[PDB]
């Protein structure tokens, strides 16, 4: 959770106030999970169970985030199977609750997802060709998609908040910031056109969607935004090499597995030329940049654990030296 806005936030105080806002008893309300979000699950006057995500004008603003609502609507109109927005009592997309520091706590709910999350028995070939083919189909139907008011529109994958770690990391860290430069700089010289990039949901993981009946329906397009497809790609590679259903015996061998099973699923559905491909290293190592980011984001850096201390000493140490994020050889992939 952003350090400033854990600052702010009394959840006993929002919760409160948010009960009227979505009809809830804030005693009943089931905590979730705190990392980039507050996010609860609650149940309304009828008996209906909801998902309630809550953050800050630190973080989010109102008009962005009726840019998400506006794709998923699009998606899920489309046939792409998702988590949809539900309305307060109101009839808002989103609640702001103000801040008598400054600023609101921004709310909104949506749709609990059937299904569950994947387990043990689906860590496999066939969810990784599903995961391929479902986000083949987002890409194609991203193609169409259009924004008619600039206000609404979701960012350049560039402006990400998380990326400007010469903010969030002491500036003696002149290495990492002169590789996080020379990284952008690179990935800056790639062609941008309609069949290489678009909105893409830029978080997929395996918290982020359910398995139901053997489909996916994903959720938290919280950080929705224009990248190269690739890169949607290449992000959900890193989350299931950080933390994989079953532990893998070997990080390449994996990374060669679920990619190829992945591959198999996408193609079906949209293009993917293979001079892509080798930019894979390079999207992972923006990722873990971005890591580092976040996890400045969140810590005290005055008050540091030795296992955040140490952490953070090692994503620092991979990228100084240029530690590939999987030793995979991706030309193994090509033809
Ligand atoms: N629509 C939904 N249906 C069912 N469960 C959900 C839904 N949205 C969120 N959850 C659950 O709540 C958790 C937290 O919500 P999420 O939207 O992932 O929050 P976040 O703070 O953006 N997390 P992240 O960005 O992945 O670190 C998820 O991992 C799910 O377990
Ligand atoms: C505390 C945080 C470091 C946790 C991390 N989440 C992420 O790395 C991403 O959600 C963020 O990097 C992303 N929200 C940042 C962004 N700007 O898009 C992790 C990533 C992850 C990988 C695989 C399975 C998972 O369930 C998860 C998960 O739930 O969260
Ligand atoms: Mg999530
Ligand atoms: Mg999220």
């Amino acid at each position: 959770m952003h350090k400033e806005v854990k600052a702010r936030y009394d959840e006993q105080m929002v919760l409160k106030k948010a009960a009227l806002l979505y009809h809830f008893q804030p005693e009943q309300v089931t905590f979730l999970a705190d990392a980039e979000n507050y996010v609860y699950e609650y149940t309304d006057e009828k008996g209906s169970s909801y998902i309630l995500k809550i953050t800050h004008t630190i973080r989010r603003s109102s008009t962005y985030i009726l840019g998400e609502m506006d794709w998923i609507r699009y998606l899920s109109q489309h046939g792409i199977s998702v988590a949809k927005p539900v309305l307060s009592a109101r009839g808002k997309d989103v609640e702001a609750i103000p801040d008598q520091a400054g600023g609101a706590f921004l709310l909104r709910v949506y749709e609990k997802a059937p299904g569950r999350k994947v387990t043990e028995a689906d860590w496999n070939g066939q969810l990784f060709q599903a995961l391929g083919a479902y986000t083949g189909r987002m890409h194609q139907t991203t193609k169409q998609y259009q924004v008619k008011d600039p206000r609404y529109k979701r960012q350049e994958w560039y402006e990400e908040e998380q990326l400007k770690l010469e903010t969030y990391i002491p500036s003696d860290q002149t290495v990492v910031l002169q590789r996080k430069d020379e990284l952008m700089q690179k990935l800056h010289q790639l062609r941008i056109s309609k069949d290489v990039y678009g909105l893409v949901h830029a978080d997929l993981h395996h918290g982020n969607f359910h398995y139901h009946q053997g489909e996916i329906i994903a959720f938290d397009f919280d950080d929705c935004g224009y990248h190269w497809f690739i890169n949607d790609i290449s992000i959900l590679l890193y989350n299931v090499l950080w933390y994989p259903v079953i532990p893998y015996e070997d990080k390449a061998e994996f990374t060669g597995e679920f990619m190829s099973h992945f591959l198999k699923g996408y193609r079906q559905e949209n293009e993917l030329d293979d001079a892509w491909l080798a930019t894979i290293p390079d999207f992972l190592m923006l990722r873990h940049m971005l890591i580092y980011g976040l996890l400045h984001q969140a810590f005290d850096l005055r008050t540091l654990s030795a296992d955040e201390s140490a952490m953070l000493a090692r994503f620092r140490k991979e990228i100084e030296d240029k530690t590939p994020i999987t030793p995979f050889d991706f030309h193994q992939l090509t033809t």
